[PDB]
């Protein structure tokens, strides 16, 4: 327990009364919704999403980077904080792992793992950076690289992220690359595209046939001009073409200015490329920040289709969540902690969601009721639902309250001068 | 003859010297850069580009129009005036009609389009807007809309559109809808879309063996939150489910603001579904002004992609080119005239580019030589090509100019009774 | 009552019990997080914004307009249907008019205002279309033209309608043109801006002392290359360079995408410079959707703003809200019905925030802190305390579900002939 | 000389003859039209743009950095390549140097310019990072920090940039920090805009009386909600509050998308507090890449508002050119080369409007021809111009050709340690 469990309980009867009170108004509110507040609690306190290992230790922009106390020094440091996470929200049980950034002994974090009651979600290579010894540089590309070897060298690195992955129960290999351009003309669009799928088709080859290939699209970034899979267009074009194991991951800040991302996510899960997703939030571009922290209406949304799938029958259906996060200016596990209640906040006031009634506004073309129909879910402060679910299953009822009572950040300090 | 050939002929002799002049010169330079400037001009004479018959007449916002004189009222008084921009640019032949707007007897539409030297492009049909007498409104949507009767009337619409291109020589069919939602929660994505695609068969079950059907997509406007056919991504998924006649057609204004066009126009090709054009130019939103007047680099490098899939004989590859403008505060033939010069300036400069140096360059991955090969070309003022072409093929040296000296528009407003 | 008194009070005794059980819920809840719900209760029912007149019609685009049943035939119609939201909402007291559309006898409308139980906000001029028996065209401009007979005329229409605002009440004018240009070299940026000034500094010499001038920018739209009032700060430009009665009005779908709205409000807040507030909400243009309907977030974070200055003492700060909205998919009353209450439902919110402590986590730049303080206040579902300050004013518990139990579109859409040319 | 001379003469004569026949071609061309080939040719060699001391080695993103071959190792080397793009362009005879990036003895900066014929630019301050043995962290923000200290410490460094500059003789202080919020509320807009204000008054008074200082706005990144200095409006509200040596910069990069910029730059000349520019290109955000690869018509209506000025008179009219861009794939020295030229190109087009006709089309709203004398312009191929301006004046015909001819990146690659990851 990275968390004094005598903390949390301390901490957790500090404010029971009060859950107590506002659990039972929202139960008896949503009772005269006819909706059965259990019901609801029952499902949010078994939705997860995976941590970024990356996003435990203070991140940074071209400019700078602001380091704060008792960062991390790797990635078994990264799992201590990441226990924290899951022993206080209860809603990260898995990490997301990223090949070179936490090689060390597979055998070592599984079994680091095991004990701080950790999975390992989806592996992320890394070939948007040039390692030490590596024969080949990714500066002009990797995957779509022009030169042959260099291809080669990018398609290895893959299969390599993969066998890591078996070693800790990892069942998904991620893929994102900066490839692109930063000039007209630099690159040839199609020619580029077809090194890409042929690349990708190598690592396809590869793949196990219990694993799942996610290849996520960006607008720009580390590309400037063009970027080979850069929208959702190009990215389905990528997985019908590699083969069923293949589906689409939906960064929420890689789209452009404006974009209806709800409706992209509509379209891939209609035909069955919705691998999963990377949530975090944005204003300007690939900002990065907290889930919900700047459009968490949009966020609402987005998980208002995921319900809808199940809504409509769509069966089995389990897309893979993740948070992709940067924390440059708040403590990192503070941010991942209300990150992932955000998350789950969305999802609980999209089950809310009268679905007869949104049904039969659609139809009749009432407009302002469905979308009023959307507001009262969304309106609907299920904080108790969240508290409640974290209380029952030995989480924290307000997790950075307990986390900054536990004093954790000033210990990891002191131990990691 | 819309315009006297005498006045075509007296405005080219003026400017013949001048011409001569710039023409040996650009061929000179041409030449020291192992070019032959006959060849550009013997592929620039030969690239077209339809013209909207909604187009010759002045367009307007929501807040209001401000109609010039000599206003094209009727198809036949704007089959008039399209046949001016094409005796003098010589690069429209073919008008693009719009029905109900432009609805008239087929044989009379046909034979007053052959008398001015005029076909007719693909037919685009108009479930965006309510027509008078029309049994089901389409204020909720057409082809996707969710009552039954109301996709019905909306593919019997567009069957009819086909039924009217036929009889004038049309072998294709746009169907661009504003079909959306302005609130979250008015729609449900997913089942809209199905019965958009539903819809949509019944019309692909209408078309002739030669025909095509072009989708069009749209990010917004008229719808404000969600939009159906919102991008090529949803325009790619409905040509493929739909079948080998079902190819997406690509508005240039149509796109989220930086959105790479070209990469979008690259993609298409690569996979068969690149049915056509819709020029124009923009800088906030689906703007619909003169093709090259804003940012004529990117007009030239959505055509160093359509040059480059020619240059490697892309399978399937033959895009219809039409303009899709709206003229607010211009003369409208004055600016078709101009844009579809400026489509075939960004034409002729993509042709000059040096295909061999450039796939060098690519491959070394040397960046910037390979951006210089292409500005090389898109620096070069080719309008003395455009205008020899032009020249060459009764055309006028300077399209404005020589329209201005004609009197035209004066002319059809003394024909054409203004409101007021 | 243009709704019968005794639908609104069967309908609010309908729900009198839901209410009554959610209100003393959020009650606790506010008082253990030492709030007094009473207290912001009291200031949300006085929380008023003006109503467009042009905004019970149906709107539409370029493309078509759908009208449905009963569109008003004129202002007095439109008088009549603002009656419906104010006494449904209590909350748009004050009707906005503009000119030419309402043209008619002041005493006339003065008349049917007080009759009803209205009041009258800011005038609107109109130069960005042409009125009949208009010697000059406003294709080119307005305020900014460059022949000055055609500025002239411009000015003389704006002069009529702060003499149109004397005498039924009004205390300011709004001028939003669309001058500006389609195509790079058309216009002389700077002339024309000055050319504005100019036609500007003429309107405001016709400004009673108690009199405002709102100037309000937009990016684009009709003129899509340039537009004279684009932004800002040009718009700051405009009002520094008239006078003290010059102001700045914010209009949410106004600004290029993903800009910071909220900090362009503060800004002219510290500068004196912010007049009043169109509220809408928009995803990608100048779309004129009902507030909040697509990012609600944004409305509260414009109105922590808004609540902020009354917070840091800012003197003579009085702006004048305003809805300026398009409903071309709904009814208009029901649209501008639960856009005042989007309205109110921010402001609410952004009165929960805790300022004492949220100005502890700004010094000691706790992001997190910070961040969180602001979303207890928005997370708060506020809706009892719209309801109960409706109840208290007269109004209705739930305005939409009340103006349709009275059946008073099909009452109006048999006394209204549609257009029929 | 950097490059021999012999290189660049040899290099010139194989080019010499096409060019005779360009240029000759393109001045038949310009009589026609009325216009000098010489006069253009006369004022595009006088035209200077300063270069980016940062600019000489790869950038890189948040993602990772590729460093070529002969990366520069400090100033020196850095000044040693900025030598090349002078020679071989003759446009960028001054550099901006950035501190403490730059630090070093005063006296050898100047020595080693004056030996290499370079002079310096605005100095460049740095407070959005953290350098060893700081105090204070900028982490939380700079000049507007809530911490005294840390301001203070921010002020202090500006002022130790200032007295750097005038010992190398420097005539300006550009400052450019990351200041803002990445959440909503963790910043109090209007207290940190304070705050910011009282600073760089502090550094205002102990600016020279012949020097400015430049404030540089940008709506996003490093901070991700919310920007002290985001905009144009916010930058021009701090120039006028500082007084008459207070300007604002332009960066092409840092604006909303969609932004007319050019007009931005109207609107600042016709209120006289545009300081200057930093040129480079974007398509999506600050993306600083190689001026006029993305649009290069952008740039030349930026450089058509800068010539419309300079003819129009207006005195003492002197803007700041700079060049402020990251090149990571390219051989830096190439971009920064090959980006000098573009902006001559943009310039010389701008030479070529005709004035007259254009204004007009403006005043008789011709707007079709208006556009198409902008055209017209923009249009004509000037790069026999610009040859032969360099020809004239020292410089090589084809730049970028006569740099690779003298095997310079690898002389350099050969005189530097090989850069790592
Ligand atoms: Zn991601
Ligand atoms: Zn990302
Ligand atoms: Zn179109
Ligand atoms: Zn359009
Ligand atoms: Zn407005
Ligand atoms: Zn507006
Ligand atoms: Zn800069
Ligand atoms: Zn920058």
């Amino acid at each position: 327990f990275r968390i004094a469990q005598d903390v949390v309980a301390r901490e957790n009867d500090r404010r029971a009364s009060a859950l107590k009170e506002d659990y039972e108004a929202l139960g008896a509110n949503l009772a005269r919704r006819g909706v059965d507040i259990e019901a609801v609690t029952a499902k949010v306190e078994k939705f997860f999403v995976a941590v970024p290992s990356w996003g435990v230790g203070t991140g940074g922009t071209r400019f700078a980077r602001f380091p704060g106390t008792g960062e991390p020094r790797g990635i078994f440091d990264k799992l201590d904080d990441c226990a924290v996470i899951q022993q206080l929200t209860r809603a990260t049980p898995n990490v997301s792992l990223h090949i070179p950034w936490d090689k060390a002994d597979p055998k070592e974090l599984k079994a680091r793992g095991d004990a701080l009651g950790l999975g390992f979600d989806a592996m992320n290579s890394n070939t948007f950076s040039d390692a030490p010894g590596q024969a080949h540089s990714y500066k002009y590309g990797s995957l779509s690289h022009t030169n042959a070897a260099t291809r080669a060298q990018a398609v290895e690195h893959n299969l390599e992220c993969i066998e890591i992955g078996k070693a800790i129960g990892s069942k998904a290999l991620t893929v994102w690359i900066g490839d692109g351009s930063n000039f007209p003309g630099q690159s040839n669009f199609t020619r580029a595209f077809e090194r890409y799928l042929s690349a990708m088709a190598e690592i396809y080859k590869g793949l196990p046939d219990d694993w799942k290939l996610f290849s996520e699209h960006k607008m720009y970034e580390p590309a400037f001009y063009s970027t080979v899979v850069q929208d959702w267009g190009t990215n389905y074009l990528i997985a019908q073409t590699l083969g069923p194991k293949a589906q689409c991951l939906v960064d929420l800040g890689h789209h452009a200015p404006n974009t209806n991302i709800e409706m992209i996510v509509a379209r891939l899960i209609q035909f069955g490329k919705l691998g999963g997703f990377h949530f975090n939030d944005s204003k300007y571009g690939d900002d990065d920040l907290d889930a919900g922290a700047i459009e968490p209406y949009r966020l609402f949304l987005v998980f208002n289709e995921l319900v809808d799938a199940e809504a409509r029958g769509v069966k089995g259906f389990h897309p893979a969540h993740m948070i992709d996060q940067s924390h440059n200016v708040t403590d990192p596990i503070e941010s991942l902690i209300n990150s992932a209640n955000e998350i789950r906040r969305a999802y609980a006031q999209a089950l809310l969601v009268d679905r007869a009634a949104l049904s039969g506004y659609q139809e009749d073309n009432d407009a302002l009721m469905a979308t009023e129909t959307l507001k009262r879910a969304y309106r609907t402060d299920v904080e108790p639902i969240l508290a409640e679910a974290r209380r029952r299953t030995g989480g924290a009822v307000d997790p950075v309250a307990t986390y900054r009572a536990s004093g954790y950040r000033a210990r990891v300090a002191a131990e990691r001068p």
